[PDB]
């Protein structure tokens, strides 16, 4: 396998399906791609996220990198060998965190123990990582944001972007096996995005996020916002919608033409009892559910659904056993690779506009 | 297969390895039954206890009773169909832990909302569970117990023992398909386990427990109390020890005629950070394994001593991850699965006397 090789198979207007190949696997697009802790996802084994149908996973940088280190993790063998996960990770710049969970400056961010994180620093952690696909390091612009201050804060992350591309190709072993993504900032604002992809494909990347959504602005926004932003990246390689989504939100990105997705909603849903279902969510607690013997989803091909009720789960979160944590995990991460094959085979058949529309229909 | 049939292949001194015959099952003597919740065992799937080399589980009688219900469950199949394990399972009958977790009387015991739990709602809840083995009611003296106030603790459980098997055999469907274990009480005076023994023998069940130990008294005493009292319980019944306990206990007690045991430790310890090992419990919270790639134990055949570093779950329990409590316990419960193998293979073999000489020496 090569590096990095994004390929398209089929189209459906702005959709599309396909594959990236690196070395340590291949990636079949639209993806989504579970997210862990020091766990490939919290509560799950490696072989159990394979099992669900997930082909990459994104790594925490910022958990990670905070204990049991970077540095530790690469002494240890890295990331893949720790964790024992042998496909490829995606890794965060660990800024999104930072600035959630502090003084900015030209230079990175400074945060609280007391440590500063600039684009030269997240792209070493994420090298001792051994990440395979490694993020520039960003601002994620806050939502709402006046145009100066969208602008202010686009123009930094583009200088960013410029320095994450440097430092990575500086370090021969990185740039030789993994690939570099740069992401799109401008909050809402057309222009601004669109100086954004122009910076970002003067750099170069192999893969292209959009930043600076799911931060509070709605659906209807950020999908205003997709509809004018991904046409400006360029249409041969991935696209990449930042901590999107549930869903429909999924369903509506890949028609505006996303590749590739990250969201934690699947595992803090599901350890909160909160099952995805082909109906719709379910709150798995409520009482209705304590004598219903059916599986949490009437289709569901996992192993959950193959082998325990509602019931049964319903009782475990009630009791807060680290059971229903595991069994509520694996349906929903095993429900979202399930959608995103739904996705990939509709738009291989020509057929995923019927689709997003019978989705819809039936899930709401 | 039979309801119930056990078979003593070989023997060395008062030890014995075998096999209990049962409809759902085939159980290997000397035997350890991990202890569940509504979990086989918490933060294991059962398809993953079965693997460690369980053939049997206990049932948690005392949390079932309350939540789900036992009605609750029968309703739904059972807790063979409600779990997902489908071999035998032991159920206790609930006092231990309510004299534990209140008020007395030759009816039973009532304890808080308030319920009174007596010998025939004993037998009645794992009935409706669908217990494979029910264990007669008793009450588990307390230690230090003066010799009159261990006669008249121990009197009220025989009659109680008559209680129970009456219960049992009203009850055609698990007089013919469960089994019925009586409980042995005299706290540590040999002629009230002797009129304990007799008064079981006398009344008639399918295996024979020693209650009333592991209450405080320390390995010394009860192994003592074990050398007289075993011999007591017929020689061609299994002999369970309630319980008990740390892998030297197991080894000691089988060293005096003890067939069955089950204990909360390997879970407990587990997610507590204690791993067995063949060198002695270590607490893997300790710094000394932050960096240490060998495998919990050097020679476990667990598939977490073949897939991860000790680093790595010192990392997560450290974490308070999820995933350090699956593989703790695993592990764990694997470890005692070997050491019940290892003795029932010195004890065919006539070597386990030296089995237990080799193991005390690297343990401590
Ligand atoms: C939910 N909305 C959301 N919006 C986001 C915008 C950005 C951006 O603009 N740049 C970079 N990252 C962004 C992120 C982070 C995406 N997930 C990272 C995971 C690693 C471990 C835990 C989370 C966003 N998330
Ligand atoms: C640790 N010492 C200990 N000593 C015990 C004496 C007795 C007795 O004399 N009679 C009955 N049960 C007894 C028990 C209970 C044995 N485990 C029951 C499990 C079900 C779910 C959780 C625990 C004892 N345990
Ligand atoms: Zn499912
Ligand atoms: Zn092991």
């Amino acid at each position: 396998r090569p590096r990095f090789s994004f390929s398209i198979a089929a189209r459906e207007g702005k959709a599309r399906t396909g594959t990236i190949e690196m070395k340590r696997g291949v990636i079949r697009t639209p993806a989504f791609m579970p997210v862990g802790t020091a766990a490939t996802v919290k509560a799950l084994k490696p072989e159990t996220v394979r099992a669900t149908g997930a082909d990459i996973i994104l790594g925490n940088t910022y958990h990670l990198m905070l204990r049991p280190g970077a540095e530790r993790i690469a002494k240890l063998g890295g990331l893949h060998s720790f964790m024992g996960w042998d496909r490829p990770i995606l890794t965060d710049s660990g800024g999104y965190q930072v600035m959630s969970l502090t003084k900015q400056s030209e230079e990175g961010v400074t945060f609280k123990s007391r440590h500063m994180l600039s684009p030269e620093r997240s792209i070493e952690i994420q090298h001792l990582l051994g990440s395979d696909i490694v993020m520039a390091f960003d601002e994620c612009t806050p939502y709402p944001a006046t145009p100066s201050r969208a602008a202010s804060s686009m123009e930094r992350s583009m200088r960013w972007a410029k320095r994450s591309r440097d430092a990575f190709d500086s370090r021969k072993e990185q740039a030789e096996n993994a690939a570099l993504f740069g992401i799109q900032q401008g909050s809402v604002f057309e222009n601004l995005r669109q100086q954004s992809a122009d910076a970002l494909a003067e750099i170069g990347f192999d893969g292209y996020a959009v930043g600076g959504l799911a931060v509070g602005e709605g659906q209807d926004e950020m999908f205003r916002v997709l509809d004018f932003s991904v046409p400006m990246l360029p249409d041969d390689k991935p696209h990449y919608l930042m901590g999107v989504g549930k869903p429909d939100d999924i369903v509506g990105a890949v028609e505006r033409g996303i590749d590739m997705f990250d969201c934690v909603l699947p595992t803090r849903s599901g350890r909160n009892g909160q099952a995805f279902t082909w109906d719709g969510p379910i709150n798995i607690r409520n009482a209705r559910f304590s004598e219903d013997l059916k599986p949490l989803d009437s289709e569901c091909h996992c192993a959950v659904c193959q082998k325990w009720s509602r019931a049964y789960i319903h009782h475990l979160i009630r009791a807060g056993e680290i059971l229903g944590a595991m069994l509520m995990t694996e349906h929903n991460i095993a429900f979202y690779q399930q959608l995103m094959q739904k996705i990939r085979d509709s738009i291989s058949e020509g057929r995923f506009s019927q689709f997003a529309q019978d989705f819809r229909a039936r899930y709401f």
